[PDB]
């Protein structure tokens, strides 16, 4: 569905 969280490593 949506990128609601994904992806947070800086």
């Amino acid at each position: 569905g949506n990128h609601w969280a994904v992806g947070h490593l800086m």
